[PDB]
């Protein structure tokens, strides 16, 4: 029988809990692993997004790598239209995120002349010029290749090495002649318009947050935008940066940096320490670094982060396959799972939404997969592992949070409800990783939308005006977690459930735990 | 500094293990994870062979699914012959060993307009009729389809799924009529000929061995093959039907069962016992059952298999993207980071190499992402697991194995060196996982060919002739084993490995370890 | 069934490992743990050291707090006449070591006046003078009572308490006099002559080695005794000075730093560096500080020195009751136990052995605990934890140690025979703790009788003089040990053994090990 791995989560090492995860062992209906769509022609129409909400999407991401600003305000309005179409249902509502990626520090090539095939192909040992000549901009080709970073030439030497599209394709510089370079092709063939570039071993020395940066994230505040994934930050420095411009109004939305290159990897300690929370932007990273080494620092960060206790991010290609089909390949299910199983709080899709033929089929994926692995984790092992690398804390909330989640396990509860504000207690509760949801309620509409970064919190917003009899309005916010867990399947009358509350309306964080029934 | 993951190796948690893996901690020349390739038009020439053999291929896997004889005589002489334009150097000598692929219980649809190339699409609602009137075999089109299989109409139902071309396509049987279906088309689009079908929730009665397989078993073992990959099977009976045709002529052929369906995974155990090794067809398995559990069977199979010390593969889609393009996806990349992470011996490719436009890179890119993820692992806890994991023990090599292991680990030995003809001392080694390669040198060229379904195992096919003395013989190839350490840069003068041998030559198996520098 | 509590072994949890020790699973006939009794006169007689010899003692112990040196020397005479009458049969001759303890900076009281033997009553709260005046050396009383210790009045304030007779009576400095002391009984009751006393709180000048130290080691070096048990050694600067006394006549002799007071507590770390053993002098320990801590200074020590792979002794009133009664007491049966499963490497018996009226019953019983307890340890979790204290860093004989220890356990060897002259090879065997007796082979009279101080190792003097063949006279060291074992019944023809040996006689350590049948 059993469900959700039990049997294989009473294993005592790691070689028996592999060794007893069963197929045939039902997960639970509830998903921890928060899933982060990105919106693009393929998404935007509010008719999509609202079968994007039922079928699990939780952030919509706005790539501002491309779009101008009225795009990015149309479609971000379209995903509010069809978030609030369900508002009418307190118990069904779903909150969902807006979230937004910087361009940053990006190198980019024009577009190919019109006057001539579709696409130039640069064939292995064969001359391209790389030019910064305003003139060619738009008249790209086998010979000449025009680029949008001016100082390129000072950042790079002969026999520095240059990627081109998706490091698809390789050139090798061989002369470096004043205000332009002269290449010698080593890998790829076919080039488009508008493609990315990467300068692997060079130093570029463009801005963290450049002019048309600046303007996107306080088009961001503007928009009120819950969260902004800047990328390319490659140190402490550039985050604070990030965190600047954002200034006091947008003192609110956190910041979640994506790590994307060596520079970024290395610095990550300082990095972490500044963010709010880390995205392994492993398209570019896999670029930026040889292929082989992504899955030793996606690791690595997603094992800091959990240790912090920070929301961490795993990125580009998962689904990649099914963009044009409707079945993910072996690897990328495989792909997924080991994210979810690594400690990934969130995963994303990024063109298997924006602009594949499959949206709905590939959230829907992620959402069946998440479930999955989240129950093939080994939490007994996990959760003490977690606990010891728990400095010693003057914070009663971690204590709580531990015992909370501890005693989840022994009863196996189907759920841990809290009743929170800015929502610390409840990130505390996801940090120590239960197995069960944990769903916070809140009167903070924005709280509950930037919520879904941590793993296991399913983010309630209770929208009754605050009880006189400060122990009414709890019994209120909780019984509206109790219907909202009815509804979607988590438990019936008569399951287990943990109550984190707080013991009086001054009570800085919930120190008030309940085992209770459901019904 | 550090090399290896060796900081990592170093802590007491898997969160700390993770945290510390670092992507400038450079891995060892050696590999030890086979890699098995999948020959086809792509990469049949001789010198495309040559060129595999270099790149890292260890396993030739010809399926039998497609060709005639005469094709696969001809492949496999190629192969062959590319091996051998190396034998002259005893001590840059890479034995390759071939393996035949079963075609076992397949369902297959007919011709489209008795043409190669088909059309006809479907999608949604377009209701399709299923006949085995070997009439209309081939004359499919799109309203009537032929399958190859004759009892299907007794063993699915009304309501019944079927998947054509890789699950790709998806029909519902609607009306079960005598001798025929009528289905409605639930995905899918278009359909080609001879395409794979599935029954996911049927029990598909087709023989474990066919009159089909019989022949290609008898061909193989004619043409003296080293193992076969037994598709299909679903239990015990199934291992021992193809053991019996391999019979006595074939006793040495190592067989290894695929796990590719419901049933052959809920009897995994039995399988496992009956069977030389296993491979984790996650193709068929990930139409067969849910594409989000696959992940769980490997794991599980992996698991078990380390647990038991048989060779365990993966296979399937692992560098799939690969097929069209000359680097991987994120996800594929990480597939096979995990799949060696997870245990397995062999990590395979079928199409990248088959007939993929980059066979080459795409071996590379195995071999590549191979010794970075298998420094990734933590040793320390494996081998206790596997230890602690390992019920009772009169085996003494399980003793000489786990202490030259735990000796290995201690010194930070090169290599290990075992002197063995039926490879069985090696085996067990390997079995305990050591972080160093394993060289096993023997006469026996068979062995040698079989030994890469080993983690760690890297064979070397000693020619000289048996010396007079005992001591001699042994420092024969013992010297041999070094020479072929220093040559492939897994060691240098002056580096220490541990050597296992037999004290006398009647020893039943490798009871002499010492430590010893290579010099 | 089961045998030497095997079940238990298998636990994966220390809780387990308890819950799982039977009475009924009988231990092995080797002990492992060295037995180190106190000679005096219940045991002095060469009969009496027979009988000691047979039922278990591996040290005498000469306590030169007493006694002159011909004393001394008669009864190491008597030993080792003992020892000798059984020299003739080579496979049964057990060595013994003969150890000298110090006297120390001991202070002693005088002898009570001559009234009718009517030892002194000090009734609390009663007066009691403490002079140093040479005349009341034999005249001591209620009222004035003799001290050897000279400064006394310097070390010593108003205030300080003072411990006699074992700390069995106290007394409170209330008027410090110059060159005498005024006091107040605050416990004991009746004082005898010549007894022990202890200044707790303060700072003795009394040299760590004084005339009559020197003296007595000088002696011992005369007699060649094996070891040397330095007394209230409180730092690294006394064992260099005990080491510089021995100099270099006795550079082997083995020097066992006895932790007794507070300062060699907080410096144990320095004074282990220098030493070559430790021993957990619980008798003045338990006075010098609070007798409830003591339970906590042995344990950790036995516990650094575990780690340091150094021999500790745990020693004084084990089996304390006995000295007037056949069988202990339930307190003291626990006591040994623990010491063994705490991991002393020898447990001693002074007084027991020394003075008492059941001096065989007595060593015969630490024999039964010794094994019962030896058997009753948590292997697989001690080994773990040894590795991990010894990381990667590599000498080389360790690894040949851990990796032996472990294909111990593996095929549960019934000994490990180590062929050794320094003994080096065998004491790294036997600091990883393995379960089976350690058969040490070697030439050199004087390690085979050091040996003893390391737990496990069962030393066997081979007399046979070197055969031509480095080969030959291998394997008769090695027919040597597997006779001993035959004769003792560690055990039968069939059974296995590891053996661990040099490889060519230049070897510096056991490079080579075997799993080898006994036959
Ligand atoms: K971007
Ligand atoms: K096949
Ligand atoms: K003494
Ligand atoms: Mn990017
Ligand atoms: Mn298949
Ligand atoms: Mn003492």
């Amino acid at each position: 029988i059993q469900t959700q791995q039990l049997h294989a989560a009473m294993a005592d090492t790691f070689l028996e809990h592999m060794c007893r995860l069963d197929i045939d062992s039902a997960p639970i209906t509830a998903r921890n692993t928060g899933i982060i769509c990105t919106i693009g022609p393929a998404s935007r129409s509010v008719e999509t997004l609202k079968e994007m909400i039922k079928s699990g999407m939780n952030v919509a991401r706005m790539n501002f790598s491309h779009g101008t600003h009225e795009y990015h305000a149309e479609t971000i309005k379209n995903v509010r239209t069809a978030t609030e179409s369900f508002a009418s249902d307190p118990i069904l509502y779903r909150p969902v995120a807006v979230a937004l990626d910087t361009k940053g520090p990006e190198i980019r090539t024009g577009l190919i002349k019109g006057s001539g095939t579709a696409e130039v192909e640069l064939k292995k040992g064969a001359t391209l010029k790389i030019t910064l000549d305003n003139a060619y901009m738009e008249k790209c080709d086998e010979n000449i290749l025009w680029l949008d970073y001016k100082n390129i030439c000072k950042v790079v030497d002969v026999g520095s090495k240059v990627y081109v599209d998706d490091g698809l394709i390789s050139l090798q510089v061989k002369q470096k002649g004043p205000d332009f370079l002269v290449t010698e092709v080593e890998n790829g063939g076919f080039l488009g318009s508008k493609k990315g570039v990467n300068l692997p071993g060079a130093a570029v020395d463009l801005p963290a947050v450049s002019e048309k940066d600046i303007q996107d994230l306080k088009f961001g505040v503007e928009q009120d935008v819950d969260m902004v994934f800047a990328s390319f930050i490659r140190k402490a420095a550039d985050v604070h940066e990030v965190r600047k411009i954002l200034g006091e109004k947008g003192k609110n939305i956190k910041i979640i940096s994506k790590i994307e290159n060596h520079e970024g990897v290395r610095r990550f300690d300082e990095i972490l320490e500044a963010s709010d929370g880390i995205m392994v932007a492993r398209g570019d990273l896999g670029i930026e670094i040889p292929a082989e080494k992504v899955f030793l620092a996606q690791k690595m960060i997603i094992g800091r982060c959990n240790r912090a206790g920070k929301p961490v991010i795993c990125a580009t290609q998962m689904l990649e396959s099914m963009i044009k089909k409707p079945r993910p390949t072996r690897a990328e299910g495989s792909d997924v799972a080991n994210a979810v199983l690594d400690g990934a709080d969130c995963i994303m899709l990024s063109g298997e939404t924006a602009k594949g033929d499959y949206p709905l089929e590939a959230v829907r994926m992620q959402h069946l997969i998440a479930r999955e692995a989240e129950a093939a984790m080994f939490h007994r092992k996990l959760f003490e592992e977690l606990a010891r690398a728990s400095p010693h804390s003057t914070d009663l909330m971690e204590a709580m949070a531990m015992g909370s989640v501890e005693a989840s396990y022994k009863c196996l509860a189907a759920a841990l409800i809290v009743l929170t504000e800015s929502g610390r207690s409840a990130h505390q509760v996801a940090r120590y990783r239960p197995r069960a949801p944990i769903i916070a309620v809140t009167r903070n509409h924005q709280t509950a939308r930037q919520a879904h970064l941590y793993r296991g919190i399913f983010p309630v917003v209770c929208k009754d005006p605050v009880q006189e009899a400060w122990a009414e309005d709890v019994d209120l916010r909780v019984n509206l977690a109790m219907n909202v867990g009815k509804a979607r399947g988590f438990f019936k009358k008569g399951d287990v459930v943990i109550v984190l509350t707080g013991w009086r309306p001054g009570s800085g964080f919930t120190n008030t735990m309940r085992v209770v029934p459901v019904p």
